[PDB]
DNA sequence: ACCTGAAAAGCAATGAAGCCAAAGCGTCCTGTAAGGTGA
């Protein structure tokens, strides 16, 4: 059951419509049987997983950083120039408490997501809420860099990692030794659902060979 | 008192480069510190 595990988790790629969400009914376990049960607890409380999905997670060196993004890469941009906009975005997670990283695998395993059954849809399709910033700078810990803007006056720029270029990097760079730098996080269960998948390590793009300078 | 060190042609062919055997076992790879949300 751990590689039914990873395959709908967000470090792997995707994937006779019966076997499978009775499978993401027991992805909150920490079968048909307690497929059966039915707490209105349960109902309720998997409807704040996806509140908190999230597209770039805020949390991610800090881990006390305090915010929700649920939008796309804005724009567009030329060829030399590499963002996640020119890689397909559907690589999403969870970017809230440790609680509820099984209890998210529910409805926010992802091609596209699952994003009384009529009474818990009529909540979820008002509140869904698509296309999301809540972050207040106040309280919390993120970066902040001022860069001038036409002739005078600075803007204020918060870099927010995205979740669907990292979970990109970690796949393609399995095979080799040389281009790839692993970076390793503790408490990772705080960060997110995509950081629980590669157990906290995350396998950088390292600059191939070493520097050396010839004579200019 | 100083100034000079020459040109012209050549640098050979024939044959071979052996094997045979092996590459040891016993035993181990340390522990302590550093949590964000919710009732």
């Amino acid at each position: 059951t751990t590689e039914l595990k990873r395959a709908f988790r967000p470090l792997t790629p995707h994937i006779n419509e019966l076997d499978a969400l009775t499978i993401l009914v027991n992805l909150t376990d920490k079968a048909k049987c307690k497929q059966k049960l039915r707490d209105e607890k349960w109902w309720a409380s998997c409807i704040n997983c996806v509140n908190y999905r999230q597209s770039h997670n805020p949390k991610f060196p800090d881990i006390r950083s305090e915010g929700v993004i649920r939008t796309q890469a804005l724009g567009e941009l030329p060829s030399f120039l590499l963002s996640s906009s020119k890689i397909p975005p559907y690589h999403w997670s969870y970017s809230h408490d440790s609680k509820y990283v099984n209890k998210s695998a529910f409805l926010t395993n992802e091609i596209s997501c699952l994003g009384k059954t009529c009474k818990a849809m009529a909540k979820q399709l008002a509140d869904i809420t698509l296309t999301t910033i809540n972050v207040t700078l106040a309280p919390n810990y993120l970066t902040q860099i001022s860069l001038p803007d036409s002739d005078t006056s600075y803007i204020s720029l918060s870099p927010v990692a995205s979740l669907s270029m990292q979970s990109h990097f970690h796949q393609r760079l399995q095979d080799e030794n040389r281009h790839s730098a692993i970076t390793r996080f503790s408490r990772t269960t705080n960060m997110g659902v995509t950081a629980m998948t590669c157990g906290g390590a995350f396998r950088m793009l390292k600059s191939g060979a070493k520097f050396s300078s010839p004579p200019h």
